[PDB]
């Protein structure tokens, strides 16, 4: 399903995801703006032949498994279809594991080049919480 902006930061703010980290919630609404379009279906092809799933657009590289990405890994030990939910908890567990692996939300491309350094706090403005 398509979230709208305070809809999916109050399901994130339950879910946990508030300052987890030191990551404001801001930075997850934003990063799931520019990943997905708060689009839970939305899936992308990388090069390597892996894919991005999801609301968080999570690689079949490493963290879930998708039957096609040779020589990957399942780190959040879940099929890669569970990230497409209308329900955001599989994709939230995942991404809890993926900011505490020592890069922090760098491991999202578009969080590092479209959210770090602006004002990720205009993301949740307006937004009942
Ligand atoms: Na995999």
């Amino acid at each position: 399903k398509v979230f709208g902006r305070c809809e999916l930061a109050a399901a994130m703010k339950r879910h946990g995801l508030d300052n987890y980290r030191g990551y404001s919630l801001g930075n997850w609404v934003c990063a799931a703006k520019f990943e997905s379009n708060f689009n839970t279906q939305a899936t992308n092809r990388n090069t390597d032949g892996s894919t991005d799933y999801g609301i968080l657009q999570i690689n079949s590289r490493w963290w879930c498994n998708d039957g096609r990405t040779p020589g990957s890994r399942n780190l959040c030990n879940i099929p890669c279809s569970a990230l497409l939910s209308s329900d955001i908890t599989a994709s939230v567990n995942c991404a809890k594991k993926i900011v505490s692996d020592g890069n922090g939300m760098n491991a999202w491309v578009a969080w590092r080049n479209r959210c770090k350094g602006t004002d990720v706090q205009a993301w949740i403005r307006g937004c009942r919480l």
